[PDB]
């Protein structure tokens, strides 16, 4: 029964892109009415899920800070379930959770290459959606562990299929985007095509939609393997091809996933999540 104008006012942010050509909102600080949405979703009694992977020394470096910050800032006022996937449960940090948060932990196999640890998430998330997440939540987010929540990340972000604008590229022209440009890859996007450059560090939707996102990306990853090719930015290259073909029903501004190495320019008004500094010499164990 919700209507876009019930909660979204693009004229509050006149100097940034707030609407796509296919009429999806781009959610910027100032445009959303969270009170209206919190009342609407509470009456439906929703639950929201969040998947996060930590394999190898990503556990010690990032998992505690990710979960402590998610407890404080993610969908406050609604029931949330954190789904944590790790290769060694004995190293999992067991922090205290607050009202309306709970969790569960799964042991997964560690792939040999960091590139395959990142890409295999697509397979694993779909398996979990079919086995249990579809029965447990109304909406799901799937996130990288190497980042920290900084302020409220709330129900204004919910939708059928949700994409994140990558912080370094949101003002750029598509022919400058780092899409996969080799026609032999399933992830190929030709010059002359593309809407935005999306970040694979945050994506979400209903369980049905996220199942389709992850299944289609993993099919592409598998096809490339049979053709002896590996996409330039791995699962992110495939996710950008997916969202070109199947346009997202909502996009989040870079305020929702910001890199402070850029600085803090005028367009970024209140940061909800920030990147961790890269530490590849320690946390990765192959080139
Ligand atoms: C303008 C520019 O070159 N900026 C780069 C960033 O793109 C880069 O971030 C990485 O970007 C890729 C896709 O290109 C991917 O999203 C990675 O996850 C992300 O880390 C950044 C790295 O520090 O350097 C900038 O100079
Ligand atoms: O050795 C690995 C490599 C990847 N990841 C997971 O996959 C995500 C994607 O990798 P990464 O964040 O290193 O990619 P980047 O954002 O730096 O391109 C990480 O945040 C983790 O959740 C991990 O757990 N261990
Ligand atoms: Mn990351």
């Amino acid at each position: 029964k919700l209507k876009l104008s019930d909660w979204f006012n693009p004229f509050k942010r006149p100097e940034v892109v707030t609407m796509t050509k296919w009429k999806a909102p781009v959610v910027w600080e100032g445009t959303y009415n969270r009170a209206v949405l919190d009342n609407y979703y509470a009456k439906q009694k929703i639950t929201v899920g969040l998947t996060v992977f930590a394999v190898g020394r990503y556990i010690e470096h990032y998992l505690e800070e990710f979960l402590t910050s998610a407890n404080k800032h993610f969908m406050v006022g609604h029931p949330v379930i954190f789904y944590i996937m790790v290769d060694d449960v004995s190293r999992m940090p067991l922090i205290e959770l607050g009202p309306l948060r709970s969790f569960k932990v799964f042991k997964i196999k560690p792939e040999k290459r960091w590139q395959d640890i990142s890409m295999m998430r697509m397979k694993t998330i779909g398996e979990h959606i079919v086995a249990h997440i579809q029965h447990e939540v109304d909406f799901l987010f799937c996130m990288d562990v190497d980042q920290v929540f900084q302020d409220k990340f709330g129900v204004e972000t919910l939708g059928e299929s949700v994409a994140q604008l990558q912080a370094w590229w949101y003002k750029a022209d598509p022919n400058d985007f780092t899409y996969e440009r080799r026609k032999e890859s399933a992830a190929y996007i030709p010059f002359g095509e593309g809407d935005f450059y999306y970040h694979a560090a945050i994506f979400g939707g209903t369980p049905t939609q996220v199942l389709n996102i992850t299944q289609e990306c993993f099919k592409g990853i598998l096809k490339d393997k049979k053709n002896d090719i590996e996409a330039q930015w791995h699962d992110e290259s495939h996710l950008n091809k997916y969202f070109l073909l199947n346009k997202p029903t909502k996009i989040l501004s870079p305020e929702y996933c910001w890199d402070y190495h850029i600085g803090l320019p005028a367009d970024i008004k209140l940061v909800k999540m920030s990147w961790q500094t890269k530490e590849y010499n320690v946390v990765r164990n192959n080139v």
